[PDB]
């Protein structure tokens, strides 16, 4: 391979994004590897919105570049020294509250 640490911890970070936007419940795993795949191409949030956006066209673009905006700085943390599996816990705990009804007393 080329780069796949590199898109192994983006794509915990990009996940972050798009597992907490409201309007994105299937399909969520799978838009982060091809959104990686943008950025490990070059990064560039144009070609890269323009690329998400003709595959993903459903929700407003800002949507798309939402996401794409948290990959593009997770690029600079991870070349420093960034962890994303912390990251997760944070998604598990938010995702775990919209599906969390009638678990109260």
């Amino acid at each position: 391979m080329s780069q796949e640490q590199y898109t192994e911890n983006l794509k915990v970070i990009v996940a972050e994004k798009l597992a907490g936007i409201p309007n994105f419940n299937e399909d969520i795993k799978y838009v982060a590897e091809y959104i990686v795949l943008l950025i490990v191409n070059g990064g560039t949030v144009e070609s890269v919105v323009d690329e998400l956006a003709s595959l993903f066209d459903s929700v407003s673009r800002d949507t798309l570049a939402n996401v794409v905006q948290t990959a593009f700085f997770a690029l600079e943390a991870l070349q420093q020294g960034e962890s994303a599996e912390n990251i997760v816990s944070k998604i598990r705990m938010m995702n775990a509250q919209s599906l969390g009804q009638s678990d109260i007393a």
